[PDB]
């Protein structure tokens, strides 16, 4: 529907919305309210190679001036629910016991140790995570690291049908709102005032990334990029994949770069956006941003993000929840850049499949950083695909007495009930389907190439 001042009529109407919320959801609502015969693909000096890049001296008083001007700032809106587990995502273990947080954590304590820098952590949550990780971080209270962390805006979701906010009918409880997006990091970090507190101590950039991408690790060459050529934005884009289907690409468009996504194409369209032709690159979500642009285009109310609306269905009403994306913002800001990436800064963490390889002897962990083994010599990681069965971690766990080497592994996919032994090795392209009823156990020590098991 389309009643706007009615909109805004209810939005006030609900009393916990803060002026700045109130505000910034009728703007998103306002402006809810691509001539692919034009689509570009973006040239190198606006996309540049990394390989290209200049690293910094071997004094380290540069790494020092450089590391003097940076905050770093992580994305933990999410939940483990995926994952069958409560709390935020980024408090589940993913190498040796270690959270993504924990992982996070000693890398820039490293950091900070290794320069003798005082580079501040920052964390937007929702809240669906705030008062969790409030709780956990302050196990790092006395570590080499100043953790700040700030709530992004809770907006209400608005029944489709009626277009009113469900708060307004009544659903208050947290099931009533939803964080929108995380584009919504620049007017949450004014909001916050992180930005002005940092700006009051120096910081000039924040790299931008999703908690449960284990390859979003800084990278200065990047980081100098940006202060010589003066980008205000940068993102990572890596070659896209068969594997890379729900997500952006950057392109241009009326001559400037921009995030693509699916809302934008055109309905028979959808499939050259998976090809491997059309667009090449995808991106990554590890963001690089300008702190003094982000003040300055929120304030003036610039970042026009194309909504995404997600709609879902809560206890039965169908509701919508529109939403932003961060990679979207690129294209409001100056002298702005995306860099193409090799896969290894691209690790997400989504579900149990890829704990099994990142668990595994694939990779070890390295001063905090899940480092690939490098006796894997085809860079490509296997493919691995679990049941239902395996879908929460815990039970994940309880299925690999311990976790099969898979260096030598091209594909792994597993069905029904199926429990693995300690000290298995596979090869190859394997298949281990367990039909109904029937339970397999892999003995230990067993080695699997490129073998279809499907019954004792
Ligand atoms: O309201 C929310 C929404 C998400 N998140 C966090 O944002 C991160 C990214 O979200 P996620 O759903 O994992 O990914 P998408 O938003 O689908 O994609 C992002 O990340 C992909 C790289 O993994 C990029 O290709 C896309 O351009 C970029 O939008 C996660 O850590 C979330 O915790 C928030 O902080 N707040």
């Amino acid at each position: 529907t389309e009643n706007l001042p009615q909109l805004k009529s209810a939005v006030d109407g609900l009393t916990e919305m803060s002026e700045s919320e109130k505000s910034g959801f009728i703007s998103l609502v306002s402006r809810y309210l691509i001539e692919w015969s034009k689509i570009q693909t973006p040239t190198d000096e606006i996309v540049v190679p990394y390989e290209k890049m200049t690293p910094v001296s071997q004094d380290v008083a540069e790494t020092k001036n450089l590391l003097d001007k940076l905050v770093v700032l992580k994305l933990n809106g999410g939940l483990g629910t995926t994952m069958g587990c409560t709390g935020p995502k980024s408090v589940i273990e993913v190498r040796d016991g270690l959270t993504f947080l924990d992982l996070i954590v000693i890398q820039i304590e490293n950091l900070n140790n290794k320069y003798g820098c005082k580079v501040p952590l920052v964390l937007m949550n929702s809240f669906n995570t705030h008062d969790d990780t409030h709780k956990i971080v302050e196990k790092y209270t006395n570590s080499n690291v100043d953790i700040h962390t700030f709530n992004q805006s809770k907006y209400p979701r608005v029944v489709a049908d009626e277009f009113v906010p469900w708060p307004s009918k009544g659903k208050t409880d947290k099931e009533g709102w939803y964080p929108p997006g995380h584009g919504d990091v620049f007017p949450a970090l004014m909001n916050s005032g992180k930005l002005d507190t940092f700006l009051s101590q120096g910081k000039e950039y924040v790299f931008v990334a999703n908690s449960d991408n284990l390859g979003a690790i800084v990278d200065l060459t990047i980081l100098k990029h940006l202060i010589q050529n003066k980008n205000e934005y940068c993102m990572e884009v890596t070659p896209k994949t068969l594997a890379d289907v729900k997500g952006g690409t950057l392109i241009s468009y009326e001559g400037k770069v921009q995030l693509l996504e699916i809302a934008q194409v055109p309905d028979e369209h959808v499939n050259e956006f998976k090809s491997i032709e059309k667009f090449k690159i995808f991106n990554t979500n590890n963001l690089w941003v300008n702190l003094k642009a982000i003040k300055k285009l929120v304030e003036a109310d610039a970042l026009k993000m194309e909504i995404i609306p997600n709609p879902k269905e809560v206890d039965g009403v169908k509701v919508l929840q529109l939403e932003t994306a961060a990679g979207a913002a690129i294209r409001f800001f100056d002298n702005a850049i995306g860099v193409n990436v090799p896969r290894s800064r691209f690790l997400p963490v989504k579900a149990s499949s890829d704990l099994l390889l990142v668990q595994s002897d694939l990779y070890t962990l390295v001063d905090g950083f899940v480092t690939r083994n490098k006796a894997r010599t085809n860079p490509s990681n296997p493919s691995i695909e679990l049941g239902p069965e395996f879908k929460k971690v815990a039970t994940f766990l309880s299925r690999f007495k311990s976790i099969p080497s898979i260096v030598e592994l091209d594909s792994l996919k597993v069905s029904g009930d199926v429990w693995f032994g300690s000290s298995i090795v596979l090869k190859g392209k394997v298949t281990v389907a367990a039909k109904s009823g029937v339970k397999l156990e892999i003995p230990d020590r067993a080695v699997v190439e490129n073998k279809n098991i499907n019954g004792p």
